[PDB]
DNA sequence: ATCTGTACATGTACAGAT
DNA sequence: ATCTGTACATGTACAGAT
DNA sequence: ATCTGTACATGTACAGAT
DNA sequence: ATCTGTACATGTACAGAT
């Protein structure tokens, strides 16, 4: 009940939805033709909608959208980076558009990036119609990021990305462990559909720093998030309703609006809950543990996972077994026992955060 | 008890398997090879595997293999044949065939016996046309006897025909998001080619949803691990299996049940699986309750003289103009019978 | 004349609105 | 409950190119 | 336009364990 | 008797090379 009120002040309005999605379509539409002028690299570049809102996860306002501008790249050969699992050099051994991003057949991310960066300025300076501006850059991201103005503030992320339709990474072997939940033969067909790289682009002094790229399976997080149950009706219309994407959401919230007071949880994104919900929904497969009747315990449970994860410094990459996003390489244990905290509070005084 | 030692002298043996299907495999090849190498009117005709084999639904012996050559055709008028469902006329390379299903279907079949007359290591004939069936069927014998179904197919890329807009009610079993993908993919057309002697028989062909029942058979659960290595076996198949062979023992008995066929269990279990959709009606513990209400579905389907096709729900298999009253009244006796004296038939 | 990258045309699951 | 906008998968038309 | 290579589904067969 | 784990077998989707 109380969470089910919640829910509802989270719930975007189909006014809301429908004015962000006429001007947010119009400047990808354009920017997408773009691409594909003769003269351009990035002809053929394809786009895919990812993120919350294609998932339907999306909480509050209609303000931020995802998408990859993705290019098929053929004859790619990878080199993992130091064993961690995530990040990769691009190799080509054959000797093409991508001519001017080249290092002797390693393939620069960022200087991929920065020209993928200024064509996007380029029409974005020549949009007349709506008010969009493109975003400093951030290092760390592998997004052109737009602020439009719709009079309301939107962001959309513009991904590069490269597509391979090879067979994914070994160090995915092991990775997306859906077969108890959706099964070997979901899980047979996803690893068949391509799998992405996009740039790391960290300005960390790093050796090859601007020459890694970093898996992405937003395609794959999307299927997932939109056939989420262990029967095929999960939340159809002839089906039973399941709260799997409730509790995502409330989880989606807390952490936003803790992030949005205290800058000690700079280090904390979406990506770590919707991680840690995999988790939780491999653990926890059958539709019947995801019942809307118990929506107060389904989140308790998720609370106490993820903090179990903050505590032990432990949230594994779904796709990337090996890859601990909650390392001490990557975020404060100071900061990880804050949130803790933070959480822990919230968890026993009536989440006073969501009345704010 | 019962039920389980018959199901393991249905079960196919993993040798036989392979000496029949190397050798299927090497006349499928062969005849697909001259379809479209050879400059025809069907270059372009690809393979498709359909039925129980493939399914994994057979039984006894692999003694019997069924595959579509579907060829694709674009722009094909589909007028419904006087509100039948299934069957239809066809119009707009084929200039030589209204698209004429029986003069299409002979030169399809002459160019089959001209390869088998070419084929010398594979004892392989063509057995004598039956009018009313859409396949050029084989028989090899290596030496055990196999009989190969080769299906002409039309394939259409539009709407399914208004026919089947009812059809295929999977919505609660397999879900909307399963039944509008299947919807996407194509469908087809094979010949109907009676000698009942009635109208317009000749130029007629009848709608095809075997690649979409091959789906099924292999993906029937509500859960999407039912019989996968990481989920629950059901016993599904196994009553399909035991229904099959009921069938076919009571038809190599009597003469009287000639008009019917597998297919027509086939459509039942797909109402059953319907009516019955959780995994846990189809638990392996409860085989025999589940064989059991089968067969009285399958009794109440002869008794109403009811049973709608599974993708076309005006088409009645079990309508008068197809099976008489008898021949109906004569197989629920013989099943009511088997049924209440627990399978003699079985054992033999 | 035919070919074909682009974009319209069709259908419906999802979920907001009433 | 029904009505209804967006997103998206796949079929098809055709201005402009060959 | 054709065909092999790959991965893992669907099966059967059976020893050891329960 | 069933369950489990390994071996053995064929069928099928599709990437990539020719
Ligand atoms: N650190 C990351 N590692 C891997 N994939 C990531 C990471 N951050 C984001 N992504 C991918 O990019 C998508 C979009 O990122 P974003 O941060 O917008 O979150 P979201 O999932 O869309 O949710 P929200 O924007 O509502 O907070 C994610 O859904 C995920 O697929
Ligand atoms: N009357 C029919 N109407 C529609 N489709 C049919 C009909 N008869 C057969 N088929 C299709 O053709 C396939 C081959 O039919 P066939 O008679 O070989 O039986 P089957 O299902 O393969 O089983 P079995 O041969 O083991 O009895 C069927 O599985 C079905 O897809
Ligand atoms: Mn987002
Ligand atoms: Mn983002
Ligand atoms: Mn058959
Ligand atoms: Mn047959
Ligand atoms: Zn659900
Ligand atoms: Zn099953």
């Amino acid at each position: 009940d109380k969470l089910k009120k919640v829910l509802d002040k989270l719930r975007l309005k189909r006014k809301d939805i429908s004015e962000a999605a006429e001007t947010v379509n119009k400047v990808v539409e354009r920017l997408l033709r773009r691409m594909q002028k003769r003269e351009s690299e990035f002809k053929g570049v394809e786009q895919l909608n990812t993120g919350s809102y294609y998932e339907h996860v999306k909480i509050s306002a209609p303000n931020e959208f995802d998408v990859m501008f993705k290019l098929e790249v053929p004859r790619i050969e990878l080199q993992e980076y130091y064993e961690t699992g995530a990040f990769y050099l691009v190799k080509f051994k054959r000797i093409n558009p991508l001519s001017h991003f080249l290092e002797g057949e390693v393939l620069s991310a960022t200087k991929m990036l920065s020209k993928f960066r200024k064509i996007i300025k380029e029409e974005v300076k020549e949009i007349k119609d709506i008010d969009v501006s493109v975003e400093k850059e951030k290092p760390g991201s592998p997004a052109v990021t737009l602020l439009i103005r719709n009079p309301e503030e939107i962001s959309v992320d513009i991904i590069l990305a490269l597509e391979s339709k090879g067979s994914w990474p070994i160090s995915t072997k092991e990775g997306l462990p859906i077969q108890g939940w959706l099964g070997t033969k979901v899980r047979t067909n996803l690893r068949r559909e391509p799998f992405y790289l996009v740039p790391k682009n960290a300005k960390d002094g790093n050796s090859f720093q601007g020459e890694t790229w970093r898996l992405s399976f937003s395609h794959t997080e999307k299927y997932i998030l939109n056939n989420h149950g262990i029967e095929k009706t999960c939340c159809e219309s002839s089906g039973a309703k399941c709260c799997r994407k409730e509790c995502l959401k409330l989880m989606k919230y807390l952490l936003e609006q803790l992030k949005k007071e205290f800058q000690e949880l700079d280090a904390f994104c979406s990506y770590h809950v919707k991680t840690a919900i995999f988790h939780m929904w491999t653990q926890d497969p059958q539709d019947s543990q995801w019942d809307p009747r118990n929506l107060s315990s389904c989140f308790d449970k998720l609370l106490a996972f993820f903090l179990e994860c903050l505590r032990t410094e432990k949230l594994d990459h779904y796709f990337i077994p090996k890859f601990n996003l909650f390392s001490q390489e990557l975020i404060d244990r100071k900061s990880k026992e804050f949130l803790s905290k933070k959480i822990e509070y919230e968890r026993n005084n009536g989440f006073p955060i969501f009345d704010k």
